[PDB]
């Protein structure tokens, strides 16, 4: 006679684990299965209940969490449940695509399931406290009746009805911290070509970058009015500045495809009549 819901949580790797060690030690009559039964084992010395099958799990509760793998595994255990999930509610954390996100979906609406979508920022030792955020998309119903649910595992944010939204925030975010890091490495290889250490360099641009989210805040919103200004100066003045950068580090031999692509961007505009706005107007020749 527990106040907590039922949980079935599929999956038992590290971050399936760890979401099914947070929903017992939260009192929930958690269920559990994994491909590799052994793993079941130190969920049930917790307080948790194992399962044989996906089958079996699902029918122990109305709540089911899917961690798996990738997609290829979400399909097959789905794939293998022959019970009735009409009534329940699927939330998937397993990594994947916007697209596969919107295909789970209409596979559980059609089985008369309600679908969330949900992706996970931080590593399994920290769920269930403030290091680690998560994303959900999908019905707005079952994430509103759910939410306190989803918040044991950390902070959570909806992103809307498109069950694939969740899906795009993750894969967007990574893409930008990647963006951020590659040209980081060349910034490195500009440094070492002049025999800058790179160790203590590295040091300096990390608090360089800390002054950049109000940056991109204020770039975010001048696009989203369509009202462009000088951001870091007239694009006139950054674009000689530009061209400055490329001579610099071509004749240190290293690379500069970002920094002519940017560039021919500048100049585009600058051509186009707006010369006088700023760096975040070239979204309007990207899109």
């Amino acid at each position: 006679s527990l106040a907590a819901d039922p949980v079935t949580v599929l999956g038992l790797g590290d971050m399936g684990s760890a979401i099914a060690r947070a929903f017992v030690e939260r009192g929930h009559r958690t269920t559990v299965w994994n491909r590799t039964a052994s793993k079941c084992r130190p969920l049930v010395e917790a307080g948790a209940s194992a399962a044989a099958t996906p089958d079996e799990a699902v029918e122990a509760s109305r709540f089911v969490v899917v961690c798996l793998l990738d997609s290829a595994a979400v399909d097959e255990v789905l794939g293998s449940v022959t019970s009735s999930l009409a009534g329940k509610v699927l939330v998937n954390l397993t990594s994947g695509s916007p697209s596969q996100a919107r295909s789970n979906e209409r596979w559980a609406r059609e089985r008369g399931a309600e679908y969330l979508d949900g992706k996970i920022m931080g590593d399994p030792p920290d769920v269930g406290t403030s290091n680690v955020s998560l994303s959900f998309s999908g019905s707005r119903s079952a994430f509103d009746a759910h939410e306190p649910i989803l918040r044991e595992l950390g902070g959570v944010a909806y992103h809307g009805e498109d069950a694939g939204l969740a899906a795009v925030e993750f894969l967007a975010q990574v893409a930008m911290g990647y963006e951020l890091l590659i040209g980081f490495l060349h910034t490195l290889s500009v440094v070492h070509a002049e025999g800058v250490e790179v160790e203590a360099f590295a040091e300096r641009v990390a608090g360089s970058v800390a002054a950049y989210p109000p940056l991109l805040t204020m770039m975010g919103k001048a696009i989203g009015s369509g009202e462009y200004g000088p951001d870091l100066g007239s694009l006139r003045v950054q674009a000689a500045l530009m061209d400055d950068l490329i001579s610099h580090r071509e004749s240190l031999g290293v690379e500069a495809v970002r920094m002519r692509e940017v560039k021919e961007l500048m100049d585009q505009r600058i051509a186009d009549g707006h010369g006088g706005q700023g760096f975040s107007s070239l979204f309007e020749l990207l899109t």
